[PDB]
C-alpha cells in the first residue's frame, strides 16, 4: 500500500580527514549516525550503532515499532561500550542518532544528539527532532538568540541513556529528511526547503551536500531523503 523512495547521501566535506558520519537506507529504515572521537575512533562509533539499526530494514514487519528501536539502539550502545572497554585507546568515542523505522502509515523515530529530522509535509518543512545539546536549552529558554545558536550534547558513548523515541503518522505525499550537523551548521531551513522541493529524491538529496559544500564544507554531511508514496 505505501513505500518509501528513499536517497542517502555522504560527503567527507572540504576540511575533515576522514568521514565520520555513517548512514544506512533502504525500503523501511531510514538512519543516521554522527559519530566523535580521538582518531577516527568516530567512524567507529557510528558505523557499530549504524550496524544494530540495520537488522530493522529486513526484519519481518512491522509490530511496536518504538520498542524494537529502542532496543536496537540499546545493542549499539553496548557495542560502544565493549569497544571502549577493549581499548581505553577508544576513550570518550561516540555517535548521534537519528532513525525511522516505517510500517504502513506509521513511523517510529528515535533520535539522540545535534543530527536532525525534519518532514516536508503541504508544503511545510518542520524539525521532528530536537538537538540535545547544551545551546538547545539556551535557545528555548531565549537565554541566547537563535542567530547566536550560528560538543555538549547528549550521545551515545556506551553509557547507557534513553533515546527520544516518538510514534507518528507517515502519509502519502510526506517527504523526510534525516541529517547530520554538517548540513544544517552550513545551510539555513529555507535553503534546506527550497533543495527539499526538488522533485527526484536522489537530486534532493545530491542538492544538499552541493549545498552544504558550497557553504564550505566545514564537516561530514550527510543526508537521508525519502518519500512515502502510494
Ligand atoms: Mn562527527
Ligand atoms: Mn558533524
Amino acid at each position: 500500500t505505501l513505500v518509501l523512495r528513499y536517497a542517502a547521501r555522504s560527503d567527507r566535506g572540504l576540511v575533515r580527514a576522514n568521514n565520520e558520519d555513517s548512514v544506512y537506507a533502504g525500503a523501511r529504515l531510514l538512519a543516521l549516525a554522527d559519530g566523535m572521537g580521538g582518531h577516527a575512533a568516530g567512524e567507529v562509533a557510528s558505523q557499530l550503532v549504524i550496524a544494530a539499526l540495520a537488522h530493522l530494514d529486513d526484519d519481518e514487519p512491522g509490530g511496536d515499532l518504538l520498542a524494537k528501536l529502542d532496543a536496537a539502539v540499546r545493542a549499539g550502545n553496548s557495542a560502544i561500550a565493549a569497544q571502549v572497554e577493549m581499548e581505553p585507546d577508544l576513550e570518550g568515542m561516540g555517535t548521534t542518532l537519528t532513525a525511522i523505522l516505517f510500517a504502513g502509515n506509521r513511523l517510529g523515530l528515535v533520535h539522540i544528539g545535534d543530527s536532525r529530522g525534519y518532514l516536508l509535509r503541504d508544503g511545510e518543512l518542520t524539525q521532528i527532532t530536537k538537538d540535545d545539546t547544551f545551546v538547545q536549552t539556551l535557545v528555548d529558554e531565549g537565554r541566547i538568540t537563535p542567530e547566536e545558536a550560528h560538543l555538549i550534547m547528549r550521545a551515545l558513548t556506551g553509557h547507557e541513556v534513553e533515546p527520544t523515541l516518538t510514534m507518528r503518522e507517515a502519509r502519502a505525499g510526506d517527504r523526510y529528511l534525516l541529517c547530520s550537523d554538517g548540513l544544517s551548521d552550513p545551510v539555513s531551513d529555507e535553503t534546506i526547503l527550497e533543495a527539499l522541493q526538488i522533485p527526484e529524491v536522489a537530486e534532493s538529496a545530491h542538492r544538499l551536500i552541493e549545498l552544504a559544500l558550497r557553504g564550505g564544507g566545514p564537516d561530514n554531511v550527510t543526508v537521508v531523503v525519502a518519500d512515502v508514496v502510494d
